[PDB]
């Protein structure tokens, strides 16, 4: 197991065709998760299942620029279940990032955030027992 919150180093930032497999357990009275792809203090893609937000599940996704939050972009459907053994995978593409969850297309996020080559950290934390953390090319 990998200690919550967790960095993984992108060492060079991120370029398309990267894949960052992220595989844990959710804890069984889960809140909340988050990814936070980092450039520098910037948050590129932030990624945030709340498990209950006014009584629903939601993803939240945004971008945090010189500590400033911008528009959410938010999804009702929700892939995970409190308790449960999951894979977060997200693909980076020319344009966006694209989430799959256990095998499973989830969403796309459009880069705001455009020196790839600088998000050069991923930031893992919330209610998870996270088990793994890693990339590779496709
Ligand atoms: C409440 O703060 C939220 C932010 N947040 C969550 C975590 C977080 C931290 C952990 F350690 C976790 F484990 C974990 F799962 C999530 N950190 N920051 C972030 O989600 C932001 C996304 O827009 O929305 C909230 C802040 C916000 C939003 N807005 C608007 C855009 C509506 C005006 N202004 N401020």
């Amino acid at each position: 197991p990998l200690i919550v919150p967790y960095n993984l180093p992108l060492p060079g930032g991120v370029v398309p065709r990267m894949l960052i497999t992220i595989l844990g357990t959710v804890k069984p009275n889960a809140n909340r998760i988050a990814l936070d792809f980092q450039r520098g203090n910037d948050v590129a893609f932030h990624f945030n299942p709340r498990f209950n937000e006014n009584n629903r599940r939601v993803i939240v996704c945004n971008t945090k620029l010189d500590n400033n939050w911008g528009r959410e972009e938010r999804q009702s459907v929700f892939p995970f279940e409190s308790g449960k053994p999951f894979k977060i995978q997200v693909l980076v593409e020319p344009d966006h990032f694209k989430v799959a969850v256990n095998d499973a297309h989830l969403l796309q996020y459009n880069h705001r955030v455009k020196k790839l080559n600088e998000i050069s950290k991923l930031g893992i934390s919330g209610d998870i027992d996270l088990t793994s953390a890693s990339y590779t090319m496709i």
